[PDB]
């Protein structure tokens, strides 16, 4: 067992572990509605899956694959909460989630070209598209909070901004690595990239549901 | 020259006729407010000069063309559905995004050298795509029913028309080198001519002469 190995192991106990205690929670729901823990469930498993294959073995496919499913449904989440005690607007949930997926397939085309130019202009693409999500999520999604409570406008923004603050670490932790410029070798952009992503998966959706627990009573 | 290069050029010159059309069109407008005819006018010139670029993986630039201008042509056909109402931004986007969706997995796949990852990020295209369909058949739709029954039967043409064409891209895919490979590259070619042709100055021309013809 190597080094990036280890990390992956370590990264999928991880997200085993906040699945199980999502699902613990789901059991005690506190008012929040199924399909919140479900998807809060889903997501760790999902990333679990995709990290335990590259830790049996471009590099790290498997971590495109994850991000395809984990970061909309993480999206999702954002709206559902967001949304919590008003009409779902699905066409706006729709959109972030279309969107999100362009941000990753943009990363990965950036991934598999051969010419560097090429490979910029895709990881531009894909921060244009994050750019819009970040739009989304700060504009129209937290206009919809002003027709709720403060308690859950004020848990909204917790959540909107701790989910803001490690998105943007992706597109760094690309570019400074490998696939970008090179600042940093594989093993340690894999090492960002385990720790990064525990905090979006287990440390978000924690936030929320205990944010939504707290909020019912 | 080559044959596929004559094939792109005549395809430019396709694209330059109608652009000059709609533009044409534009000057006299019949109600139909700018933002129409410019987009209609972008979509031939954005395609015409990923072509005239190829003329001058294989055919990377039909991609390029394909990034913005199939969404645009669902933009196109959402302000059709939306012609004399407010427009549902929301429901635009999501179009527009999923439909990026469909390109982007098409061109990962085109990308991908094992056989099982190219037909997986097909099929992850081909599912957007049913979403795309199932949009504009279903919520895109339904804006058309509370306006005039002309309006609701114009989109009605409208959406079939585009419904048509857009199935037969995976279908002209799938079958040349790209997919099962029952067709030469060339062959290909001249369908990747014939068929945007018809999507992108045949719909925008049934779109803005019926649009224009049902105001009068
Ligand atoms: C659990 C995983 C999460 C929340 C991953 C988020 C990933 C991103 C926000 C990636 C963004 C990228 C860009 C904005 C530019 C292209 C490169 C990407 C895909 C790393
Ligand atoms: C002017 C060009 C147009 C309207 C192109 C439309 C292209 C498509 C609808 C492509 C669809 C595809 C799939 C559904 C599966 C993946 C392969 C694609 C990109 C050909």
């Amino acid at each position: 067992m190597n080094l990036e190995s280890l990390l992956h192991w370590i990264y999928v106990a991880g997200m085993t572990i906040g699945a199980l205690h999502f699902w613990s929670l789901s059991r005690n729901p506190r008012g929040v509605p199924q399909y919140e823990y479900l998807v809060a469930m889903f997501i760790p498993i999902w990333s679990g899956l995709a990290y335990m294959a590259m830790a049996i073995d471009i590099a790290h496919y498997a971590r495109y694959i994850d991000w395809m499913v984990t970061t909309p449904l993480l999206l999702l989440s954002l709206s559902w909460t967001a949304m919590q005690f008003i009409k779902k607007d699905w066409t706006l949930i729709g959109f972030l989630m279309s969107t999100q997926i362009v941000v990753i397939t943009s990363g990965l085309i950036a991934d598999l070209s051969e010419r560097d130019w090429v490979r910029y202009l895709w990881y531009i693409c894909g921060v244009c598209a994050f750019l819009i999500i970040l739009w989304g999520i700060w504009n129209p999604l937290r206009a919809k909070t002003r027709t709720q409570s403060s308690e859950l406008a004020n848990l909204y923004d917790k959540l909107v901004t701790y989910f803001t603050v490690l998105w943007i670490g992706y597109p760094i932790v690309w570019i400074i690595g490998p696939s970008g410029f090179g600042w940093i070798n594989q093993t340690i952009d894999t090492f960002l990239f385990c720790l990064l992503p525990f905090f979006s998966k287990v440390g978000f959706s924690f936030l929320e549901l205990h944010g939504l627990r707290n909020l019912n009573d």
